[PDB]
C-alpha cells in the first residue's frame, strides 16, 4: 500500500471544473462503459427473441427474458469478485484496463455476424469484464482527493451523472439504431463506445491518475499465490469434466444454468447471513442488528425485482402491448428504457430538497425501505389496470411512462439509504463486505426474477402484475410496522 499524500501529490489537483483532471479521465470512462452496457442492454432483449427473418435470434419470449435477467445478477455478483481482484492482486487501475478490454471484446461478439453462441460468449466477456471495470473506477477517484478536500463529495456527484447520462443518452443512441436498422450496427456502436473509454483512459491515466489504482493494497501471501492458483486450476479443470459429459447427455442446458443461478440467488444470502450471525467475530449487540437487517435485505430483493423487471418484463411489454404508432410517429420500444434514468435525473434534486426540507420530521432509513416497496408495488397494479380495462388490443404508452415514473418514486426513497442501512446493521468484521451485501440484494432479485418469467403471458398478465405488486404493497404495509424497532436499532 502506497501512503494517500503520496498518492494524491502525484494526480494534478486541477484541469476539469475545479476538479482534478484525473476525474475527466474516470467520469468519461465510466460514461462510456456505462453508455455501451445500457445501449447494448436496451436492445439485447429484443434481438433474442425477434424472428431470424427480422435479423432476431429466434429464441422463445421467455427464454429471452429469462437470460436477461441471469445477466444482471451475474453482473451485480461479478463486481464482487472484481473488488477483490484489484483489492488482491490486479489493483484498481489494471482491473479497469482488463476489465475494459473484456467488455469492448464482448461487444465484438454481438457486432460481428452470428448466432446464439456468440451471445453466450459475448454474456460471458461483459460480465467478467464490468466486474472487474465497474467496482474499481469508482474506487479511483476517491484516490484523487486527499484527505479533508471538501471536492470528494463533489467529484463523487459528478462521476455517478455520468452513469445516469450513458444510461439516459444509450437507448436514444444505440437502441435507435439497431431497431430502425441493424441490430450488429447497434452492437457496433456499442463496441465504439468502450473502445472510446479505452483510449481516453490509457491514454491520458499516466499523467491524470499517476500513482492512482497501479497499487495492490491487499496482496496474497507467497504461500496464498500457492493455494490460490490450485484452487482455480482444479476448479477449472473440474468444471470442464462436468460440462463436457453434461452438455450432450447430461443434459446441462441454459434452463439448468438458469434453474442454478436461481437457486445461488436464495442459498448465496442464507449463507451470508448464517455466517455473520454466527461468527465469533461479534458481540451481541451486532447480532441482533444483523437479524434486523433481514427485513432490510427482503424489502431490497422485493424492490429490485419489480425495479429491474423494467428492463425485461417492461421492455417486452413495450415491444408486445403497448401502442408504439402514437402522434402519427413510430415509437422504439428501447426508448423506454430512457425513462427510469431521465426521472432519476429530474426528480433527485427534488427529492433532497424535500429531505433537507423535512430535517427531523423526514422518514427513517426503514421507513424510506418500505415508503420505495409500496411504491413499486403500485408502479405494478398501475400497470395491470389498462390491459385489463381493455378488452384486448395495445395499449396507450402513457401507462407505461406512469409505470416508470412511480417505481422512481420508490427508488428514490429506498436507494440512497441502502448502503447506509447496511453500514448501519452490519458487524465491525464484517465492515468491508458491505458494498457485496448490499449489491447481493439486487442481485438475487434478479436471479428470481428469471424464475418468474414463465408465469408472464398474455392470458395471466393481470395475475402477474397483480400477485407481485400485491406481495410488494403487503411486503410494505408490515415493514413499516416493524420500522420504528428496526430504526432505534440502527448504529448511528
Amino acid at each position: 500500500s502506497i501512503d494517500k499524500q503520496q498518492i494524491a501529490a502525484s494526480v494534478p489537483q486541477r484541469g476539469f471544473f475545479g476538479h482534478p483532471k484525473g476525474l475527466f479521465t474516470l467520469f468519461f470512462t465510466e460514461f462510456w462503459e456505462r453508455f455501451s452496457y445500457y445501449g447494448m442492454r436496451a436492445i439485447l432483449v429484443y434481438y433474442m427473441y425477434y424472428e431470424v427473418s427480422k435479423g432476431g435470434l429466434g429464441l422463445d419470449e421467455h427464454l429471452a427474458l429469462a437470460i436477461m435477467s441471469i445477466y444482471g445478477a451475474l453482473v451485480y455478483m461479478s463486481g464482487i469478485i472484481g473488488g477483490w481482484l484489484a483489492d488482491r492482486v490486479f489493483g484498481t487501475s489494471r482491473a479497469v484496463f482488463y476489465g475494459g478490454l473484456l467488455i469492448m471484446a464482448g461487444h465484438i461478439a454481438l457486432a460481428i455476424p452470428g448466432g446464439v453462441a456468440a451471445l453466450f460468449v459475448s454474456m460471458a466477456l461483459i460480465v467478467l469484464g464490468t466486474g472487474l471495470l465497474k467496482p474499481n473506477v469508482s474506487s479511483i477517484v476517491g484516490d484523487m482527493y486527499k484527505p479533508g478536500d471538501d471536492r470528494r463529495d463533489a467529484g463523487f456527484s459528478i462521476f455517478y451523472m455520468g452513469i445516469n447520462l450513458g444510461a439516459f443518452l444509450a437507448p436514444l443512441v444505440v437502441g435507435t439504431a439497431g431497431m430502425k436498422y441493424n441490430f450488429h450496427l447497434g452492437f457496433g456502436l456499442a463496441a465504439v463506445g468502450m473502445f472510446l473509454g479505452l483510449v481516453v483512459f490509457v491514454a491520458t491515466r499516466k499523467k491524470n491518475l499517476g500513482l492512482a489504482g497501479t497499487y495492490v493494497p491487499n496482496p496474497l501471501t507467497p504461500a496464498e499465490k500457492k493455494k490460490a492458483a490450485a484452487i482455480m486450476a482444479v476448479g477449472a479443470v473440474v468444471i470442464a469434466v462436468l460440462l463436457a459429459i453434461l452438455i450432450p447427455n447430461g443434459w446441462f442446458t441454459v434452463e439448468t444454468f438458469i434453474s442454478l443461478v436461481g437457486i445461488l440467488g436464495i442459498i448465496i444470502p442464507i449463507i451470508y447471513f448464517v455466517v455473520m450471525y454466527r461468527s465469533p467475530k461479534t458481540t451481541a449487540e451486532e447480532r441482533s442488528r444483523v437479524i434486523a437487517y433481514i427485513p432490510l435485505f427482503v424489502a431490497s430483493a422485493m424492490f429490485w425485482a419489480i425495479q429491474q423487471q423494467g428492463s425485461t418484463i417492461l421492455a417486452n411489454y413495450a415491444d408486445k402491448r403497448t401502442q408504439l404508432d402514437v402522434a402519427g410517429i413510430h415509437l422504439s420500444p428501447a426508448w423506454f428504457q430512457s425513462l427510469n434514468p431521465l426521472f432519476i435525473i429530474i426528480l433527485a434534486p427534488v427529492f433532497a430538497w424535500m429531505w433537507v426540507k423535512l430535517g427531523k420530521r423526514q422518514p427513517t432509513i426503514p421507513q424510506k425501505f418500505a415508503l420505495g416497496l409500496l411504491f413499486a408495488g403500485l408502479s405494478f397494479i398501475v400497470i395491470l389496470v389498462p390491459g385489463h380495462l381493455s378488452g384486448g388490443g395495445l395499449v396507450h404508452p402513457i401507462w407505461l411512462v406512469l409505470s416508470y415514473f412511480i417505481v422512481v418514486l420508490g427508488e428514490l426513497c429506498l436507494s440512497p439509504v441502502g448502503l447506509s442501512a447496511t453500514t448501519k446493521l452490519a458487524p465491525a468484521a464484517f465492515s468491508a463486505q458491505t458494498m457485496s451485501l448490499w449489491f447481493l440484494s439486487n442481485a438475487a432479485a434478479q436471479a428470481i426474477n428469471a424464475q418468474l418469467v414463465r408465469f408472464y403471458t398474455p392470458e395471466n398478465e393481470t395475475a402477474y402484475f397483480g400477485t407481485i405488486g400485491g406481495a410488494a404493497l403487503v411486503l410494505g404495509l408490515i415493514l413499516l410496522a416493524i420500522a420504528p424497532r428496526i430504526g432505534r436499532l440502527m448504529k448511528g
